[PDB]
């Protein structure tokens, strides 16, 4: 480590500790600065020289964190938690976890070379036919938005499920012996543990749980009326309206967002067409006018633009030059508070909107809390900065601000365009909690060493299967690692975050229309141009992880608390609805044929 960057000496106290934390904050910038770029040139330009770079960067880090960490530990291990700053208690805390930096060298080395090798398996994959192969994004994503084909969808979802699980199984169990190992040094149990205490909650499983058993209702419902709408076109065959859902027919890879199958759900195809991609590809619309339309958003609640900096360095669509890169949209911080960027593979879509505001409040939080100390730049807890693009998003996809927006030319206020409104976001926002809740459920459970190599599959799909009523369409064995097909799995990025983002946006909708002043159904509501709403949302912005993130929430919504109640309010008159369309079509409610699954179609896999 160079000698600029190495720890001095400070008092073994409060006043020491201080100026420790300002020394800190000078040469952390720089060590978190070129760990970000080395890792933005390689996400952007998957190359071996590239991912050497990366691993070189993330040695330095932890040669930086271990100085610092073990000279914080050293100092103040057993007073830091008596400090009378609450702020520096919370900057120390985190000097003094040393994650990965507790491995020696070579286990250093071999946890840098496992996370670069799991990324590149992940966004490397392929799905091959002919010498031609499909990429994840956008083909096999364009496949399962869009084919009808059951066996062309079979195709695509096995071909991807193959391609990025089987080879990343002994990586994945090599890493989380690794994290472990790691972890346990700073006093967890284990990893999964160390990512639950970000939320410092001692009944946080309880809690969310609690959650769950409110909203799983309105899940029940939905999954039958929607597998009723499957069976109708893919027949009794493929589609067991006593049974789980094959896991293909979903509209996505996951079948964790099902707003690609609306046409197919839609109440009542006769009010406006509430999917507006079809409108987007007719006026020709781009990844640019995406941003600079969510960036107005912003702008509007005198909120920030986005820099010269990001639109100078952001990657925006795909590379046309063919080079491969880490399609999953991102939002990247390079603390140096001048450099902020999105990485996303854009396509034309109203999801992609979606997901654009989901970024560009990643980086919006970025740009509020920039000025703060380095180790108090994230959320209140992860899932607020997962919430905040998803909140303005919730605005955003209202029929009238679409209408602002060119994008719907009807306008309709009736109690069936309320219901066509209020399923297609069911579509997206219900449909994704058991997903969004079952996935660290999985890997807290692979951490804790409940779930052992030998059942990452079985218990994987029994989770599939517990929460989201769904089941692999071909068969799978412990050959097959099916949780690594999916992102955040191979690149390490915690998920709970997304189920508690799920239910906080709403408290935090609820909470921002109350402050624009608006006087209507909650799902109607667009808090566009409120400078009110802008406000009490920067207000949490630029606290950071500063303050308990039970008392930022207090500041925002008047509950201390994550509560289902406003997006229970939300959804109510859909809730309902299906309810009742569910009992007047003799349904049953879940898939107590639980052992079900589809045969193979009969000229699988040839033509
Ligand atoms: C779409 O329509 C709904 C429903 O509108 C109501 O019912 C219709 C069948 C007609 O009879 C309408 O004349 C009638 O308003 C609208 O929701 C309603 O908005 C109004 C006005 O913002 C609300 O009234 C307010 O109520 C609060 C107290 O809660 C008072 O303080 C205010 O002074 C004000 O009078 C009303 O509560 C609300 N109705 C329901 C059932 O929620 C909605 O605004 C409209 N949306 C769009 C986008 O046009
Ligand atoms: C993708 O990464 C490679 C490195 O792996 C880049 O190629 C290098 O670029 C530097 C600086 O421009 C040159 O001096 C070197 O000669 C190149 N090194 C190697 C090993 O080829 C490449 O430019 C990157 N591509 C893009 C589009 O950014
Ligand atoms: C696509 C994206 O980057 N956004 C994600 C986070 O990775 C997100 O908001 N949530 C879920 C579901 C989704 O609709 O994107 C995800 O895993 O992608
Ligand atoms: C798992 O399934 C594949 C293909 O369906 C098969 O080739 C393989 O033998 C099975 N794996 C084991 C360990 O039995
Ligand atoms: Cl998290
Ligand atoms: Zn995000």
């Amino acid at each position: 480590l160079d000698p600029g960057l190495q720890p001095g000496q400070f008092s073994a106290d409060e006043a020491g500790a201080q100026l420790f934390a300002q020394s800190y904050q000078s040469s952390a910038e720089q060590v978190l600065f070129q760990s970000v770029a080395a890792s933005w040139a390689h996400d952007t330009n998957i190359t071996a020289e590239n991912a050497r770079r990366q691993e070189e960067a993330a040695l330095l880090s932890q040669e930086f964190a271990e100085a610092w960490g073990q000279k914080a530990k050293e100092l103040y291990e057993p007073i830091w938690q008596q400090f009378t700053d609450p702020q520096l208690r919370r900057i120390i805390g985190a000097v003094r976890t040393l994650g990965s930096a507790n491995l020696p060298l070579a286990k250093r080395q071999q946890y840098n070379a496992l996370l670069s090798q799991m990324s590149r398996i992940y966004s490397t994959a392929k799905v091959c036919l002919t010498a031609t192969c499909w990429s994840l994004d956008p083909d096999l994503t364009n496949i399962l938005a869009s084919s009808r084909s059951y066996a062309m969808l079979l195709f695509a979802w096995e071909g991807w499920h193959n391609a990025a699980g089987i080879p990343l199984k002994p990586l994945y169990e090599d890493f989380t012996a690794l994290s472990n190992e790691a972890y346990k040094q700073d006093g967890f149990t284990d990893t999964g543990a160390y990512w639950r205490s970000w939320y410092n909650s001692p009944t946080f499983e309880d809690d969310l749980e609690h959650l769950y058993q409110q909203l799983e209702p309105l899940y029940l419902n939905l999954h039958a009326f929607v597998r009723r709408a499957l069976h109708r076109r893919y027949g009794d065959r493929y589609i067991n309206l006593r049974g789980p859902i094959p896991a293909h027919l979903l509209g996505d890879m996951w079948a964790q967002s099902w707003e690609n199958i609306y046409d197919m759900v839609v109440p009542f195809p006769d009010k406006p067409n509430l999917d507006v991609t079809s409108t987007m590809l007719q006026q020709g619309w781009q990844a640019t006018h995406m941003f600079r339309v969510a960036e107005e958003f912003f702008t509007s609640l005198e909120l920030s633009p986005m820099p010269p900096e990001f639109w100078e360095g952001s990657m925006l669509e795909k590379p046309a030059d063919g080079r491969e890169v880490v399609c999953h949209a991102s939002a990247w911080d390079f603390y140096n508070r001048k450099d902020f960027r999105i990485k996303q593979c854009t396509r034309v879509t109203m999801d992609q909107l979606s997901t654009v505001h989901h970024e560009m409040g990643h980086i919006q939080y970025y740009l509020q809390y920039k000025d703060l100390p380095v180790s108090l730049r994230r959320g209140a807890n992860p899932g607020f900065h997962e919430a905040i693009g998803d909140v303005l998003a919730l605005s955003v996809s209202t029929p009238e601000h679409l209408h602002k927006i060119g994008l719907l030319d009807r306008v309709t206020n009736d109690t069936e365009s309320d219901i066509n409104y209020l399923l297609k976001m069911a579509l997206e926002k219900i449909a994704f909690l058991p997903f969004g809740y079952l996935v660290d459920q999985w890997r807290w459970g692979v951490f804790s060493g409940r779930t052992p190599p030998s059942r990452y599959n079985f218990d994987w799909w029994y989770l599939r299967t517990k929460y989201q009523g769904i089941c692999p369409p071909v068969t799978r064995n412990e050959t097959h690692f099916d949780a690594g097909a999916k992102f955040h799995v191979p690149n390490v990025t915690p998920y709970i975050r997304y189920f508690v983002s799920f239910v906080l946006q709403f408290q935090f909708h609820e909470a921002l229309c109350k402050e624009a002043g608006y006087e209507g159904p909650l799902h109607q509501c667009d808090i566009y141009r409120s400078t009110k709403a802008g406000a009490k949302l920067r207000k949490v912005l630029r606290a950071g992880s500063s303050r308990p993130w039970q008392e930022v929430l207090k500041d925002m919504v008047g509950l201390d608390a994550l509560d289902a109640q406003p997006l229970l309010k939300y959804f109510q008159l859909v809730t309902q609805w299906l309810q009742e369309q569910n009992q007047q079509n003799g349904e049953v409610l879940g898939w107590p044929e639980y052992q079900w699954h589809p045969p193979l179609p009969d000229n699988y896999p040839e033509g």
